[PDB]
């Protein structure tokens, strides 16, 4: 019966134009500068079953010439290949592609598959129908299979820089159509994979030993770090959510890129801020102090600040009333000629970015002409006037607030500091950039921690922290090419979603327009995807 | 919940099957048999949704049943008579706590002592320490059954 | 199985009397006054394979003997040939169509097949059921391939002029049902083609050389044409939508037709507005200047009005009031007999046709006994009485508004003027004529361009200006007969539609008796289709 | 014609499949077709190069149509060399084929590679063959890999006993595929390569015979005119790495700013804001879309500005975006220094101020700390008579922003400008030809040149130190225009000034890529 589907069954072979003999002949012949092939055992359980990849859906609405699944050729999208990756230098060969369709007989509509050879753009304008392909009705019973050649200009992959590949792409040839209307309108496709016959590894090689170039960062996000572990790269804080930013935002203190590099002045850790020269004064009374930003000559990262300064702005503030939505922190002046500590200034301090604050502090977003600025929130015991003078600060901080109410998330996009020539990130279709969130003390009511009758703050920050020591430890230049994310997908016990990782390091989601935070406390396991087109909808079905 | 079951060696079944469908389950054990007592490591079998059921009309019926059936494979055997009364090292199965007059009539609940004759549902949640006992048989109030 | 589609493999082969073999070898042996026969390597990729040509719609509500689909024979029908055609000079051959049906199992009816010999009218009245036919149901599963030969009375077809070809045409032939009823009423057919086994070229050529027929018009509507570079012809603002217009209207000023010749007065282009001798008086004050059409001397095009005049009916004023929905256009006065310009004319004007002017102002929509008046809507530091005055506007105008509120597009279709002998545009079937939106600055509110809170103003065009401009440097009389339409696909984020043009310069949608303007941020490429017949209705899938 | 590498070519190009289009009788193969054309003059030394190309189907046009339609080729060409001299002339050429991985450039030695040696008097054409010397399997057509080049450089110098108005001689190149030559694996004919696209299509008839406009003024382009001196151009400008330095997009409509100071302390109104403010512009920050990139001319009293640029509005308020109704009058505008006090010209965007004054006076004044600026972007010249002046602007009148690259001679190769008819305050029915002058405007583009190039980049079409080179015929004469990766377009007038007329332009074709050390000819 056509009803049951084994686990080694293929069910209907569909061939193209790409696949010949020629192909496979030159491909095992050339694979031989390696050495003999290793792992040819065609008996072993591994390599004679199908095993899953992936599901995605076909709606009534989407429009021929859509596309609705790509698929990047590489050893990682099968469990085991990836495994068995761990001890070869190189490798060569193809893969088969499995679908199946879960329709019913009363449906119509057909879909379309083509294998897109190296060097073209995979886009909305990519007419695949003008490949050579197969067709495939909505009814169909029994699985199709799809063999994707070894396309290729090199003698074989290095597994750290493989190379140029071909890739798999999957679109609509007529739309979906239920003769009833009504409320159903989509259904599901499932895709596994297993090694095509002349798939080989070459040249074995200490499983400790480092490759010049390294495959993925799949590794970095992993279900502890956002489970609980992980702490957010501004706060220090334990991240529960995802906020969506819609507008569009940039962040460059302890942010780093896939090239191994930053713009900001901040290493990935959380230490003592200290600065040996500045200017204290006080014109129960409010200390005072200031420098000049671009002259911070003991910082070997970068001469803009201190490492560790916050890279938020300044709001003024005097008299009684204090300011909300600042960044605060715990310390006071210490003498620079032997380094003792003034005993009778330590408070909470307010710290920001500002521009000509001697005679009146204007709040900059700008690093160049700017300058740091340091007020004591609350009255000093006695204070001190000084030409010449340190400053000493921690690096975690908490949020200013006049009263025992909760403001919006801190900081908001206007808010953030950043130097000239840094990139931006802003949506591309319906994807958006997020930010992660995690709840932050505030001075207006300091027991509240969640569920608190009196709100609870947020506070924002760009990457996790384990993603940006990762980054800065590692290099993945190769990874990812202009235009491609880097894919996670998010299980939950009911829904999932799907996160991407740009070449300058910010995470995106399929939000649209949407604003609301998205909760991870029913967060069960993370599982990566690979690269794909950042023109396509990451899917959002929670 | 974390197990990826598409990821073993697997089968698919379509919701449209007409004739049965049997699969069996051997015995891989790391010991040279099961004690009735203790049977130690055994394995097991999991059904998953592969992909979602569809009703193309929409409408009132959105689900459908499932039957199962089980009879012992040709390598099956007992061994060892017991006496039918003789109790085992790992506890016996807690299916005989409730019986049929337990809720028809004859048993009584544990706050009031009144004979139980309907089930409240509760969806806010609540707790409860006092006459209360845990699977661990440990209690945290201060009064005895 | 049925359900899998290779891309090799034509189906159900269906013929009619006209394919025989005599036809054939005939066909291959009077091809030989050309030379050797070039591309006819039967083994080569682009020759074995189906591509695609074409998707159409099939409905419920399509009577029988209603076209769907019909095409002349041309090496336009496939992609390569396409292709390959630009370096070639002569052709000869068959060529192969094969159908898919996007229909199930619960659908019902039939359309017909047929080749038309040569030198036979194609149109409206044409029986194609008393033509040798073939039938096909709506439930097919498989595909249905046809084969339109070569019948020529030539011995090989320049492809500067190819003479008398035969063409083929696809018809209802009984009216598709669905027995649910319901809000599913249409479904889609595909097309595909491969050239069959006589097919050839002849005589290579220089890829830059013309030919005696017109080029194509498919290159006059690009992508960028309507994704925010190309401006309307009215205003010269960037295109941003198109605007239905249920009851129709006419134009005759920068508008062209297909063959070559306009009915205006002004040349493709914007630049400034300016005639020698008119009357100018004031009885701060508003100044007023006229003169009598139709003597305009010293322009070649046309004596009715100066080049660059607007077209636009004439919104009578004085003192107080500020009036809706002018053209108004920045200028002033000169001297006739020196060219000196009357430094304290200087303002903001308002043009447009007009009657009984100096006594009774009357708009008016006729050429034909009318004047052109110019009024300053605002006070001029001082005005100016002589009999023989100048006029000097910038021909890129804005929109008069008293309040800062927006009104609605204009010109309205009763505003419009037009020069004795101009054609209409009137709609045909469900087909509706459009015009070309975008946003004009208006006097009301300078500062709002779009989004405002205020509201946004939108004006109109016919066509866009590159168009005219390609109109205006061709003569397209033989790529188009009367009752046709050229053919283009605008396809979208999600959905698509198509859009024609008619030998008399009218763009047309398939809109109905919608009035609902139309959204062009979200469009991502154009696509040419071909000629179609004018009441086959064109489809809108938005 | 062979290649020594057949065998292995073709046994390793089979990873992509069976070969295509290699019928080895089809009328493209056999024949040869035009393909470039470039200079020799006697002023070159020995070791100068005069020809480079690399390995690719780009060299021949029917293998450029057929790459549309497959994403792989494999295999070699043969060249062709036709020299066009005389009896009288003398010297020598040399060329050779050069490995991947060598340095190419000045003083190459390609009399020590396996040459060929072309003489100036040379009737019989000379062949050379360049096989397919790659280290991949194949190469992509949107991304090809490492291939060799074909180099020819000067011998022996070339010789002229006769000495006179003749310098310069000129070669043509013709191009056919060798056996080996194929193609492998269909792809669409609209999809998009990684590879840019030829600029060939950029430039063509009705661009300069009576269509195209200038991107400065907006006016109908009548003619070119040198500038010997050189000049700088940022403003709606483009390079050939898509974009640019000023503060505009390729288009003209209005100019539009929010809040500035406005004051008249029928009187003379004045407005001025400071430059780097303008938020709303996605471009830049420097001016508002479409504020002209000229030097303001200060001015008081009855005197009439000449060479300013002029336009049209007025001042509106930021409250509600009302126009003051009684400011509607001609407006000069351009960059500044200390405007309030001492207005004086500057030809920089940084520290600067934007200025906006009526050359007539107004219907009555208006005095705020805030006010706006409404004015259209297609403007004309002040003059205080009815006589017209020199050419506006001159090069010493334009802005610049820091960082943008100069144009300057290379040998008596000259950059120019299109001058276009603009219209002037004194004689405003003046056109062309009238009896007090022609007044002429002039621009560094023309605008659909501009419009091409922010739609597409074209970094790999032209490398550094090349020009791109189109013929233009005209009914007595022609002459030859270079186009530079900066955007600048050149010609080779040396020290000529006077400009040309176009009344007479027929046909435009287009040339080839050349150095821009060569010489283009002018034969007019």
């Amino acid at each position: 019966p056509g009803t049951t589907t084994d686990g080694m069954d293929p069910g209907v072979v569909a061939t193209t134009s790409v696949v010949t003999t020629e192909n496979a002949s030159t491909s095992i012949a050339t694979a031989g500068i390696g050495g003999p092939p290793q792992q040819m055992d065609q008996q072993e359980t591994w390599r004679t079953n199908f095993y899953y990849n992936d599901v995605f859906t076909w709606s009534v609405a989407d429009a021929p010439g859509n596309i609705l699944y790509t698929v990047q050729h590489s050893p990682q999208n099968n469990p085991f290949t990836a495994v068995l990756s761990q001890m070869y230098a190189g490798w060569a060969g193809g893969m088969q592609f499995r679908f199946i369709v879960a329709g019913s007989g009363v449906f119509g509509g057909r879909l379309v598959a083509a294998v897109i050879p190296p060097g073209i753009e995979i886009g909305p304008g990519l007419e695949v129908r003008q490949f050579p392909h197969v067709v495939i009705d909505a009814r169909s019973l029994e699985p199709v299979t799809i063999t994707m050649p070894d396309l290729r200009p090199n003698m074989y992959h290095p597994t750290g820089n493989p190379g140029l590949v071909p890739t798999l792409v999957l679109s609509v040839y007529n739309n979906l159509i239920n003769p009833f209307g009504g409320s159903t309108s989509a259904i599901q496709v499932t895709v596994e994979t297993r090694p095509s016959e002349d798939f080989e590894f070459v040249m074995i090689r200490a499983p400790s030993s480092k490759t010049v170039d390294s495959i993925s960062p799949a590794d970095l996000l992993t279900t502890p770090v956002l489970t609980g572990v992980g702490t957010d790269n501004r706060w220090n804080g334990e991240i529960v959510g995802l906020q969506p930013v819609p507008g569009g935002f940039s962040t460059c203190n302890r942010h780093w890129n896939l090239n191994g590099s930053t713009y900001g002045w901040s290493s990935p850790r959380f230490a003592a801020i200290d600065h040996d020269r500045g200017n204290a004064s006080f014109p129960n009374v409010l200390e005072l102090w200031y420098a000049s930003a671009g002259s911070a000559a003991d910082n070997p990262i970068s001469q803009i600040a201190p490492d560790g300064f916050p890279d938020m702005s300044f709001v003024p503030f005097s008299g009684i009333t204090i300011p909300t939505a600042g960044w605060v922190g715990f310390g006071g002046i210490w003498n620079s000629s032997n380094g003792a500590p003034y005993v009778t200034t330590m408070q909470a301090y307010e710290l920001g970015f500002a521009t000509g604050v001697p005679s009146n502090p204007q709040p900059t977003t700008t690093t160049s002409g700017a300058q740091i600025v340091a007020k004591s929130i609350y009255g000093v015991a006695n204070g001190i006037n000084q030409t010449t003078a340190g400053l000493f600060v921690m690096a975690s901080g908490v949020i200013s607030t006049p009263n025992s109410s909760a403001t919006t998330y801190t900081p908001q996009p206007n808010r953030i500091v950043n130097a000239p020539g840094t990139p931006a990130a802003a949506p591309i279709g319906k994807n958006t950039p997020i930010m992660f969130a995690s709840v932050v003390r505030r001075t207006g009511d300091i027991n509240a921690e969640a569920g608190s009758t009196n709100g609870t703050q947020y506070g924002a920050g760009s990457q996790p922290l384990p993603v940006t020591i990762g980054l800065s430890l590692n290099n993945y230049s190769s990874a990812l090419m202009p235009g491609q994310f880097f894919v996670w997908q998010l299980n939950f016990a009911s829904g999932f979603m799907e996160l991407g990782l740009s070449v300058d390091g910010y995470f995106y989601a399929g939000t649209g327009a949407s604003a609301t935070l998205i909760d991870l406390s029913d967060l069960v396991d993370i599982r990566p995807v690979g690269p794909r087109p950042s023109t396509s909808t990451l899917v959002y079905n929670l």
